[PDB]
């Protein structure tokens, strides 16, 4: 029985390494790197791969690694994959705190944009779980901590998340980490999965994905939002991304809008995490 070596960047920035059978279904490789995290509320987590175009495409835990990562290297990424609106109602707090390690990564990486003051504050909880109480000791009045707290670090910002330290004294890290998790979930980019798109005339627009529907960003002042109950059928024909969306009450007819993506496996990704999320939401 033929093994394939599985390199995984973890949310710590570590990489785990394993072997499944080279017929492996993607689900086999996700539950040993679940059971390697101790991590039992899985059904908010995947696994990612870049494609032979460099895209981030979700290892599909139904169908075999090797026809999805096909040409490419056994190499993958540890995500969230469905971001909770309320990460108070998970059960665990191995859970929240993974999902603290994402979204640290939104935040430096700018997928997830955040006012300086914002970002001070989700530092300071940052600090306060993984250093414990504030000590004058280790920061002086030129103190630059080790932790990435975003996507361009000043001095000032530096300062202001130890000035918000010092308030957390006697925090623990389960206590600091939802403290980070009841900001960050307030963000109006949080769990917003971003889409290159064109609309029906050819402007360039982004699609977002995230729980409470699909959001299309337009020129700052038109941003429209379909919640999942409103979108009634989604669905991809060439490089094109298609929403049905419901009629207000006592019209005849579903309305259809149209979009352009840069090629047809752009769209089919799109169609996939859109039909996922609708599921994943429905459910919850
Ligand atoms: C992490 O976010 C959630 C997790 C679980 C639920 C669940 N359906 C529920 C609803 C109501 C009361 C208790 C559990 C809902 C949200």
């Amino acid at each position: 029985p033929k093994s394939m070596q599985c390199k995984v960047i973890l949310l710590d920035g570590s990489e785990y390494t394993c072997d499944v059978e080279k017929r492996s279904r993607g689900q086999v490789l996700f539950d040993k790197v679940c059971e390697h995290l101790n991590l039992l509320e899985k059904d908010y987590f995947g696994l990612t791969y870049r494609d032979a175009e460099n895209q981030k495409n979700w290892l599909d835990p139904a169908k075999e690694i090797k026809k999805q990562v096909r040409s490419g290297a056994w190499h993958f990424s540890f995500n969230v994959k469905f971001y909770p609106p309320d990460p108070a109602q998970l059960s665990e707090d191995i859970t929240r705190y993974y999902l603290c390690l994402q979204l640290r990564d939104d935040i430096v990486s700018g997928r997830l944009p955040c006012s300086f003051v914002t970002l001070a504050l989700l530092g300071s909880y940052t600090v306060q779980s993984e250093l414990g109480d504030y000590d004058p000791d280790e920061c002086g009045s030129d103190y630059i901590s080790e932790f990435r707290f975003a996507p361009n670090h000043t001095k000032e910002l530096e300062d202001k998340v130890i000035e918000l330290h010092k308030s957390h004294r006697g925090m623990t890290p389960a206590e600091a980490e939802m403290h980070f998790l009841e900001n960050a979930k307030k963000l109006s980019m949080y769990g917003v999965d971003l889409h290159h798109a064109k609309d029906s005339e050819g402007v360039e627009i982004m699609l977002g994905v995230c729980a409470s529907g699909l959001l299309i960003y337009r020129d700052r002042l038109r941003i429209n939002r379909f919640a999942w109950p409103k979108v009634l059928k989604i669905s991809y024909k060439r490089n094109n991304f298609y929403i049905k969306i419901r009629p207000g009450e006592f019209e005849q007819f579903e309305s259809t809008i149209g979009f352009k993506l840069p090629n047809h496996r752009a769209a089919k990704r799109l169609w996939k995490v859109c039909v996922e999320h609708h599921t994943f939401f429905r459910l919850l």
